């Protein structure tokens, strides 16, 4: 996250980290068994990390739970980004309390002008490297689709948003992939792309999680 502020321990109950070996990836916990992330995060050998805030250091409220199953959107296009999302199955049920929850999915679609928080891990400069060991947050508006079809023409489709700072400055970035963005309490988005990382003009697309509610509920309903 490049521009954000650091959360603070587990006030972001339903941030996860994909490790497999290392942290690649974040997610968001949607029920006890079950994560969204990105398909483009998508990897064999993947644990759950959940409950985490430094994560280079055990805390004592973190819940290890490997993966059981993944299954990437059927038709996620990876070089063009589109149905860039992915969901994982826990071997076994996590504990939740305050500090492990799940996030509720939407049941419509957040409007332009929506102020969201984003979260994760990720790079926090847009030239240069920096990974911070603690989560870190941006509050974030959703852009109109004119604006952010005109930011990235061509590449835009229905199952994407642009949310940001057309100023730069301030944006999602390497190593943020698959998080959530959370607009009114609910899932609304994940990490997916954009041109580098706080650029003028250039602000972080997110997958539209309200387009795909119904193919998570059924997926999770027969698996
Ligand atoms: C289809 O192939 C693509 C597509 C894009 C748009 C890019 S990019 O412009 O460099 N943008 C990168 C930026 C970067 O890697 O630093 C990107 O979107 N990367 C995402 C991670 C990301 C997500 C959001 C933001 C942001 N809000 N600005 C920045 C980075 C990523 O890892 N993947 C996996 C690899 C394929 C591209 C997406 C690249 C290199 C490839 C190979
Ligand atoms: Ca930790």
């Amino acid at each position: 996250i490049v521009g954000g502020y650091t959360c603070g321990a587990n006030t972001v109950p339903y941030q996860v980290s994909l490790n497999s070996g290392y942290h690649f990836c974040g997610g968001s916990l949607i029920n006890s068994q079950w994560v969204v992330s990105a398909a483009h995060c998508y990897k064999s050998g993947i644990q759950v990390r959940l409950g985490e805030d430094n994560i280079n250091v055990v805390e004592g409220n973190e819940q290890f739970i490997s993966a059981s199953k993944s299954i990437v959107h059927p038709s996620y296009n990876s070089n063009t980004l589109n149905n860039d999302i992915m969901l994982i199955k826990l071997k076994s049920a996590a504990s939740l309390n305050s500090r492990v929850a799940s996030i509720s999915l939407p049941t419509s679609c957040a409007s332009a002008g929506t102020q969201c928080l984003i979260s994760g891990w990720g790079n926090t400069k847009s030239s240069g490297t920096s990974y911070p060991d603690v989560l870190k947050c941006l509050k974030a508006p959703i852009l109109s689709d004119s604006s952010c079809k005109s930011a990235y023409p061509g590449q835009i489709t229905s199952n994407m948003f642009c949310a940001g700072y057309l100023e730069g400055g301030k944006d999602s970035c390497q190593g943020d992939s698959g998080g959530p963005v959370v607009c009114s309490g609910k899932l609304q988005g994940i990490v997916s792309w954009g041109s580098g990382c706080a650029q003028k003009n250039k602000p972080g697309v997110y997958t539209k999680v309200c387009n795909y509610v119904s193919w998570i509920k059924q997926t999770i309903a027969s698996n």
